[PDB]
């Protein structure tokens, strides 16, 4: 607690490191007041150990997807601090997209497909897909392999890690259908216009809040309180614009509201669901 440790859900810390040590060094010297005298990273591969490290106190902040964050809320291990706002947006959404020349047009005909998601922490690629199937009656097995078929009247799924990997399946023909989020539809290292052109969006999910500060569980409330003022004063000093372009762009932090908190809750429930049925 002479240290704060900033860190995120990450399948490739060796480039993700670079997004969080600027804003945590922009950070560190501005808390000196509530005791805290250094600062440390600490990533992890997903978010059963991130949660672990939070609720041990190895980790003291993370900024993660609504979905991810509600993960890390339900096993006890962090609340929320802020919302964060990306790219200059507030919220996204998941879509689900398959080739032109596919015979799919509507997430119904999902049944007999295979959707290609990302991992298990993934907000836009795994939470708010197997939420909407869930939804809409659309039972959705895992698959083990690209060569394993789903039953016939359910869809099955696949995962594939990282969101290119959704694209590229996609469009070599290998699996149906993709998830991916709005956001990263225009996002060229995750959708290539080389692979976009050739697809066709079937479905969209309602909106969730983009991201979320969540701190750790116990946190002194004094480093709590000045964490908050802290991140938002830093949107508009200009010593921290190159530090929040780094952290995922990030363009906005904002105070907790009776309305996020109510979509949070939302969101966590159909969370909750998704882990009580996959
Ligand atoms: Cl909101």
């Amino acid at each position: 607690s002479s240290v704060l440790v900033l860190g995120r859900i990450s399948d490739d810390p060796a480039s993700h490191y670079e997004q969080l040590k600027p804003l945590l060094d922009y950070v560190v010297p501005r808390m000196r007041e509530v005791g805290i005298r250094r600062g440390e990273i600490l990533m992890a591969p997903d978010a059963r150990q991130m949660s672990s490290y939070l609720r041990r106190g190895r980790v003291d902040w993370v900024s993660e997807t609504t979905g991810a964050a509600m993960l890390l809320e339900q096993r006890g291990s962090a609340h929320p601090l802020l919302m964060t706002e990306r790219g200059g947006l507030r919220d996204f959404h998941t879509l689900f997209f398959v080739r032109r020349d596919s015979p799919i047009h509507s997430l119904s005909q999902l049944r007999g497909h295979t959707l290609a998601l990302q991992n298990a922490s993934s907000t836009s690629g795994y939470l708010l897909p197997m939420l909407e199937l869930l939804r809409n009656g659309i039972a959705c097995d895992v698959l083990l392999s690209a060569d394993d078929t789903p039953a016939r009247g359910s869809a099955g799924y696949l995962m594939v890690g990282s969101k290119l990997n959704v694209a590229a399946f996609v469009h070599k023909h290998l699996i149906d259908v993709g998830a991916l989020s709005n956001v990263d539809w225009d996002d060229e290292r995750h959708m290539p216009p080389v692979f976009k052109r050739d697809f066709r969006i079937v479905h969209r999910t309602a909106p969730v809040p983009r991201a979320v500060e969540m701190v750790r569980t116990g946190m002194d409330p004094a480093v709590e309180q000045r964490l908050r003022v802290v991140l938002l004063q830093a949107a508009s000093d200009p010593k921290a614009g190159p530090a929040l372009k780094r952290f995922f762009d990030t363009t906005g932090f904002r105070p907790l509201d009776p309305t996020s908190r109510r979509r949070l809750q939302e969101l966590s429930a159909g969370v909750q669901r998704v882990r009580d049925h996959v």
